[PDB]
């Protein structure tokens, strides 16, 4: 992206909902971005499940994921959500955001390989200390909403340090909503409800392919109350509906 | 093998529609149909040919890559929705015939023929005009053949880079949900003439859970108003089988 501008009027939705948060929306053809808050747009947060994006990419590249037709066989042990207690494809694993699958991918990737790809991808603060299967969840990895849109735009252009086919595979895995007139590729994130003072963070990042334009977006909010969670989709949607995008 | 499923003709009787549905679970070695004779009968592909045409355009460099924009020259096009710049998915999704006609002209007769031979695409007959053999020419393809072709595409087994196959596959996404993804393309030759009906198509595949279902539907049609039956009849069979 080439420019960012602040549209304070985009705080209407956040205020309406009593939410501390940011939305960044960028247009590929002008390489220009808008946000409600420049400051929060550059603040860095645990990526949570948004990290499945780079992790899918590295697992593909390293051959820890064979190809897009890979089945992740459920062994039969209880998992944190009923949604995960089944065999899964990559898209499947991504869409039901199955943590144990990507924890296992992270473990086959390994500290060394994981660490390298994040430097090539310029992925946030690139800090994977705090457990190879835990670092994006409760460790010290941080990424900003601006850095998310930049990572995603590189993905969209196949300009990440991976094979073109592996980037394509992951973009298809990210398809979340399809219509004749638009295609949405997106991924949610939720680190937890936080603790004393210190709230968790919820994310929604992706892009919308519409007419011959592409809108990249990244949303995060502070969250202490798990019921406020759906706002990670409804607030960006409101802003993107306002803009006549979707 | 192809096996008749007797209960499927029910949907065809109800709308007074001669057509065929072919459905394959996992691979094309085990497919089911309402009619064994009609399953392998060959019809004009119409806009289902945008599939091989898109792959060929990519393979030949005619379409530079996935972000190619097909610019509208400003000249009259047969549908208002085609009168605009379009991306590859865009052109596939509104079925922009002129985008694909120009694709075909640049590919040229010699290359077009070679790729259809390579892909085993129907009778591989491109006679009738480089920019219209699939519309009104001598090109014919069966439901069974569509399913075979889509299976090769799905498996990245066509004679084309995997990257190009992936590109066309994402252009075909038509419905997305956490548990399933549908890639599909409609076709419609037209309404035909006295005693010679046109054909309507819905073909593609559903990736659901850990399984893949390949489908091809066609029907004889002499009335544009009957056109939504090309989606509803097959959706009604796939819904009954718990697939969508």
């Amino acid at each position: 992206m080439g420019s960012i501008t602040e549209n304070t009027s985009w705080n209407k939705e956040f205020s309406a909902e009593a939410v501390n948060g940011v939305f960044v929306l960028c247009k590929s053809s002008s390489k220009s971005c808008a946000t409600n808050d420049l400051a929060r747009a550059s603040k860095e947060y645990l990526p949570a499940a948004t990290f499945k994006i780079p992790n899918a990419i590295i697992g593909l590249e390293t051959g820890v994921i064979k190809n897009e037709h890979q089945v992740f066989k459920w062994d039969g042990k209880p998992r944190a959500m009923k949604q995960w207690e089944r065999d899964l494809t990559l898209r499947g694993a991504i869409q039901v955001s199955a943590v144990p699958v990507f924890q296992q991918i992270a473990r086959e990737v390994g500290e060394v390989r994981m660490q390298k790809y994040l430097k090539k991808f310029s992925y946030g603060n690139q800090n994977i200390s705090g457990g190879i299967d835990k670092f994006w969840l409760e460790g010290q990895l941080r990424i900003s909403a601006v850095n998310q849109v930049e990572f995603l735009e590189s993905l969209y252009l196949n300009k990440l340090s991976a094979s073109k086919e592996n980037q394509l595979i992951v973009k298809e895995a990210l398809v979340t909503e399809a219509a004749p007139e638009y295609l949405v590729h997106s991924k949610t994130g939720f680190s937890g409800v936080g603790t004393e003072s210190n709230p968790g963070v919820a994310w929604w990042v992706g892009w919308v392919e519409k007419e011959t334009e592409v809108y990249f977006f990244a949303f995060n909010m502070d969250i202490d109350n798990e019921s406020k969670l759906p706002l990670r989709k409804s607030i960006p949607t409101k802003i993107m509906e306002s803009e006549g995008i979707i």
